[PDB]
C-alpha cells in the first residue's frame, strides 16, 4: 500500500535513529541478562559487602566528586541514579531532534516537550536493563539486585520499588528496540503537556506517530491483539511514578540539603 510504506520508512527512520542515539538497547540488555554468559557476563552485587568487592570492577567512579565517596552508601547510589538520568536526557535530546517536524516546533515547545517527556521516557527505557531480580548497571557490566536496593536507608530504599514494579508489568508486552523506538517518539510530542504555545503541530505529528505504531505492532507481533491499546494504557502507569519521583525529591531537598543535584534535573525539576 501507498500509505502504509510511508509509515513503515519513519519506522525504519525511528529505529535507526534510535540504534544512533542509544548505546543500551534491549537487544544487548537481554543478551546479558540471558545465559549466553563468558564475555558479557555481569558483576553482581547484592549486600554491602559485594559492592565494596566490586568497586575495583563495577566503575563506580562516576559519582559526582563534591559529594562522592564522604556520603552514605544510600546517598551514592542515588547519585549514581541521578547520573544516569543525565546521560538519558542528553541521548533523548539527541533523538528527540531526529523525530521528523520536532525542530521545526517552536523552541519553547521543544524544551517543554523535553522537559515534561525525558522521565516518562527513562523508565521506559529502565525497563530494558531490568527484570524481576536487578538492574544492569555500568553500561552492562554490572548487576544490582532488586533485594539489596529496596533494603537501603529511607526513603533512598523505596525509591527504586516503584521502577521494578512498572518494569514487569511494561516488560510483560515483549516489545523490542523497533517498537520502543516509535513509542518514545509517541512520549514525546504529547499535546497535553503544560504551558505550550501552539498545540495542533505537535498534535499533527503525533497522530502520524501513533499511526507508525499502531501498524508496527501489528506487523512485528501479529499474534498479541490489542497490543496497541494496552502499550497506550500502560502510560497511566508511567505519570503515577513520575508523580511518586516528584514526591520523594521535595522530601530529599528538605532531608539532605547538603546534597547537590545535577543543573540539568533542577531545571527539569520545577514542577
Ligand atoms: C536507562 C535510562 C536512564 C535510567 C536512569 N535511572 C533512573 O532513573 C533510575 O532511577 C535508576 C536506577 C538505577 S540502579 C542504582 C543506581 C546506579 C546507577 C548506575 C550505577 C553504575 O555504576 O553504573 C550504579 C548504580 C540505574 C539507573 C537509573
Ligand atoms: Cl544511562
Amino acid at each position: 500500500n501507498p500509505e502504509s510504506a510511508d509509515l513503515r520508512a519513519l519506522a525504519k527512520h525511528l529505529y535507526d535513529s534510535y540504534i544512533k542515539s542509544f548505546p543500551l538497547t534491549k537487544a544487548k540488555a537481554r543478551a546479558i541478562l540471558t545465559g549466553k554468559t563468558t564475555d558479557k557476563s555481569p558483576f553482581v552485587i547484592y549486600d554491602m559487602n559485594s559492592l565494596m568487592m566490586g568497586e575495583d570492577k563495577i566503575k563506580f567512579k562516576h559519582i559526582t566528586p563534591l559529594q562522592e565517596q564522604s556520603k552514605e552508601v544510600a546517598i551514592r547510589i542515588f547519585q549514581g541514579c541521578q547520573f544516569r538520568s543525565v546521560e538519558a536526557v542528553q541521548e533523548i535530546t539527541e533523538y528527540a531532534k531526529s523525530i521528523p517536524g520536532f525542530v521545526n516546533l517552536d523552541l519553547n515547545d521543544q524544551v517543554t516537550l523535553l522537559k515534561y517527556g525525558v522521565h516518562e521516557i527513562i523508565y521506559t527505557m529502565l525497563a530494558s536493563l531490568m527484570n524481576k531480580d536487578g538492574v544492569l548497571i555500568s553500561e552492562g557490566q554490572g548487576f544490582m539486585t532488586r533485594e539489596f536496593l529496596k533494603s537501603l536507608r529511607k526513603p533512598f530504599g523505596d525509591f527504586m520499588e516503584p521502577k521494578f514494579e512498572f518494569a514487569v508489568k511494561f516488560n510483560a508486552l515483549e516489545l523490542d528496540d523497533s517498537d520502543l523506538a516509535i513509542f518514545i517518539a509517541v512520549i514525546i510530542l504529547s499535546g497535553d503537556r503544560p504551558g505550550l504555545l501552539n498545540v495542533k503541530p505537535i498534535e499533527d505529528i503525533q497522530d502520524n506517530l501513533l499511526q507508525a505504531l499502531e501498524l508496527q505492532l501489528k506487523l512485528n507481533h501479529p499474534e498479541s491483539s490489542q497490543l496497541f491499546a494496552k502499550l497506550l494504557q500502560k502510560m497511566t502507569d508511567l505519570r503515577q511514578i513520575v508523580t511518586e519521583h516528584v514526591q520523594l525529591l521535595q522530601v530529599i531537598k528538605k532531608t539532605e540539603t547538603d546534597m547537590s543535584l545535577h543543573p540539568l534535573l533542577q531545571e527539569i525539576y520545577k514542577d
